[PDB]
């Protein structure tokens, strides 16, 4: 009867993400499944112990695939190590239809953008009620380094990243701006003096995970997150861009593959698209990095 | 300068699930992660930061040393050894009261003078070597104490009654360990006392709450053999803590405190009922404890003698 | 789909509440209902126009009866010789609309006098009583407990305090189950000094007394009646089972049935769910008794 | 050593504005001040009523002037208001009156925070809280046009599809009849809405001009409506209150003095600004076309001119 979200496979993702709902209250229900019941279970009871001190309490239990059939989300979080999360997902996917859900999709797990449409395969329902991280992480990590360098709150900082997550991102530098005053605009007094540290921010960015990996061995609290944010946008049917994983065609030139673009997001799940004015540098840049993906799909399936 | 800032010292599990809770419910302005080990403070700052754009109550998190303590308004140490398999108590408060040490050396070189939070286990013991450690009063030096396990209280009789955590009202007090008591005598559902409640069921209701008491003081070791450790309840646990001190809320918590003669004891920090607002503690909440559980409470403050003299 | 309230009146108490949700965020939608349109979408328009700048984003509109159908909750705060007879005519036309509207859902009064009006409604409506629900003592224990907290130096989420029975002028304390922090006043009455109990009998003449104060200092009492309504609908739209001293229906509980009255009761998406029956002491249980007749000496009629 | 808000005026928006805080807590405390002492003290005790139900209960208590010693924002939101039937600087002169016994006494008890005006004229009065309190020009703040940036995008926000916050879109100037849409920058999304109707021609680039008067007419539209306006411009003190309480280097078009920013100065006047603990930290300065240059200018003139009679 209320917003329900189940979640597939807690680990160090599963659980943030999870911790991050308990303290923002985004969902009334949420449902632990795992595998390794023994991981979950014992997640289920840590998170049970701070419910009296939750300003916004969610109800916190554990079950198995039968529980899903009412569930408004499923999230999962469960080198040619592709195949094997492909095995795990048809291996999971497959349970969790039969219960008689009928909700939206949502994926975050490596690499989400393949893992993504593998999941769009194997599910069946239109392509608007299945969903990836995208480069929503990578937006906000993009909007911290550059509200950062610009001394201005990160939502007063507006540039997307786009394109699939990975090895093939790029930025949007064309419509970023702080304030409606365009980056471009900004470095306009000092000629390159901006200009290459935002081009070194844009390889932070584009590193910060192994460097994060690196310092406490993965990521988590970040994909949590933006997990929490794109959670939000659809129970609370907001009508919100973000950059997640959008099925396109003909957008960005480009047909037949999930990628990370700004897409409207409410109750229902990519509502709309936003295909946007890029140019040469940045469309070539999407176009190729709509490459890659295209490739990796093919004999996998 | 002007506004609430927390060092969190100790970023293992327990402290970044403390920061993180931090950054999604915003109880504080500013938060600065201290740990010897730099890589995974640093590693931390990094990941809790680059959610900031999608955080609804804004957090600036940033890498520091014990000097950034300054104008800290609170101190939270989560830092420290856990206790092997093997070992005892007295011998793991040995090994942490040299890490409180140096810790507590240092924070007061830096220049503060706010409030000090301990999560580190046994945290009674360690709220009270904190205190005479630091200088501080007794007032501003809390421990975590009984809340976790009172919020672990409030939740299964909760479920069991199928009522609001928040409705359900009964203290688990003295120790954070084995010798906790509740105080079956002054719990509640909405004002009406659990005693009268069980009345519906004998040989079914009355002792399925005792298995409930049972579930709760040994909730954290099946935990811990269900996935290593215990960080998520504590953490709110710790949060609420920060937000009744922050806000200055005069809300009634039970955190270690030292207590002079109340209860039947005295020059020991132990959980019970405190009033807890911008200065730290203002207030006792002396309970009228039945005949079972004034006993129970002495076993309890006793045994915290048995480690603090030596 | 989405949480949705309609809220009928738009007057002060009708207007604040809306307020009072759009700025907590407790619901996804609201539909303002008045008949008087003029008033009605200009407060549309003034809640709307922060929306930009508030928490969560809710979404309000104008409209009528027709918008209620799938409201999970309509709130009524629509209202010399009688007051009742008046109101009572109201309602009937009112309900009745919104019963034909197809409308399944809850109904919340808060128009005086609210037990009554619960009754009627629920009278009007066929539906069952745990689904027909006053603002009861709710706002009277709420006042209650402010004034102890400022008494006793602790938070008023620490004082525990229920006034029963009629919301009105023969509202009573329940004072043998009063306690701060577990600790009952009867035992910090034992501390104090010269002026406890005498005062504290003050603070309960003030409890009966707020509004006629309030209204001689500003014509009318909207805010903590909009604070009262907004935490209820909190309770029922996230199904949080929350006692609150809302006005219920009777089942010879507390040695009266068959009225509507101000009772401790636990709250969820499916309405009421459970009366707390307090032990009253002699007192107590007499002051009740008094209040029920009174209450069902008005119905009659 | 908390967060306190001082609330000068008890009307309509200050007990608005005073309810907006007490179900978002922003401040911890707030002080509700006014030589109208039952209806100061009648919200005082309506609003406390709720602090059970609250879930960030907020500390209310009726005061005076004595009791702004600590509190970190003055927000005024005591003054007259414009009788159709006489002019601004009529408005003007009596509420000048009202301020300066204000911001006197708010001085004379020992208060150093940042000043935050909401009154009639704003822009205005902001420069005459300044004046009168011989406080730094960051630490006066005026309500500016940041409602009308909110209508702006609401209604924004309804014709084009996405989330109020997905909107960007100033309007400047002054809080009246002078402001003016900044379109060079506004965009969905980062998309500019030139980039929208270029797809929609005239047929929409019309339809905005329409979204722009509504903007310039809703004060009216609403006071002719429900009789009074108040719950927008509450919203609109409460994001400014969080941005200044919490320190957020947040970007609000609020009223500033401009130290020749916009071809403009010794005046305040509504422009984008970085907002933060400090009052203002920076000036947004955006390179504005030729027409919002012309209009800005214009909407200057009319300041500057009220301001004469007492500009010295
Ligand atoms: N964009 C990013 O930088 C970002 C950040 C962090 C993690 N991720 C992705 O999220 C995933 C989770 O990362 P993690 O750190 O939690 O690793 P993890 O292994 O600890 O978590 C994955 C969890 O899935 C569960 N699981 C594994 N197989 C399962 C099965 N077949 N059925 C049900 N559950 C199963 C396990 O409990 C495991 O803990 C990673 O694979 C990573 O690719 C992406
Ligand atoms: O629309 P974007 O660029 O994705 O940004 C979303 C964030 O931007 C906002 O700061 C709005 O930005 P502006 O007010 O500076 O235009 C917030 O409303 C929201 O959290
Ligand atoms: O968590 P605590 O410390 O037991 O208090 C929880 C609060 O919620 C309540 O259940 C609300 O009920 P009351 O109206 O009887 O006060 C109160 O008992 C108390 O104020």
């Amino acid at each position: 009867h209320v917003n329900k979200v189940a979640l597939i496979g807690a680990g160090f993702v599963g659980s943030s993400y999870a911790f991050a709902l308990i303290n923002q209250g985004i969902t009334d229900e949420l449902v632990v499944i795992d595998v390794n019941k023994e991981k979950a279970m014992g997640d289920v009871m840590d998170l049970n112990h701070g419910k009296a001190f939750a300003p916004q309490p969610v109800k916190t239990s554990y079950g198995t695939y039968e529980d899903c059939k009412d569930a408004d989300i499923v999230c999962i979080c469960a080198l040619e190590l592709v195949e094997k999360n492909l095995k795990i997902f048809k291996g999971i996917v497959s349970e969790v239809m039969a219960s008689g859900f009928d909700g939206i999709f949502l994926v975050a797990t490596n690499p989400v953008d393949i893992l993504t449409y593998a999941t769009w395969k194997f599910s069946g329902l239109p392509k608007e009620r299945v969903i990836g991280s995208g480069t929503t992480l990578d937006s906000a990590r993009f909007r911290f380094m550059l509200s950062e360098y610009f001394g201005a709150a990160p939502q007063n900082v507006h540039a997307h990243i786009i394109g699939e997550h990975g090895d093939t991102e790029l930025p949007v530098w064309s419509h970023a701006n702080v304030g409606g005053v365009p980056v471009s605009e900004l470095v306009e007094k000092n000629d390159a003096y901006k200009q290459e540290e935002l081009d070194q921010i844009v390889d932070d960015v584009k590193n910060a995970a192994y460097h994060i990996i690196e310092k406490k061995g993965a990521t988590y609290y970040g994909v949590a997150m933006s997990l929490a944010r794109i959670t939000k946008a659809i129970l609370h049917n907001e009508n919100s861009i973000l950059t997640v994983s959008t099925y396109l065609d003909g957008q960005y030139g480009a047909d037949d593959v999930y990628i990370g673009v700004p897409a409207v997001v409410n109750r229902g799940g990519i509502a709309g698209i936003t295909e946007l004015n890029l140019n040469e540098k940045e469309k070539e840049q999407f176009l190729h990095s709509a490459g890659v993906l295209k490739n990796i799909l093919k004999p996998h399936f």
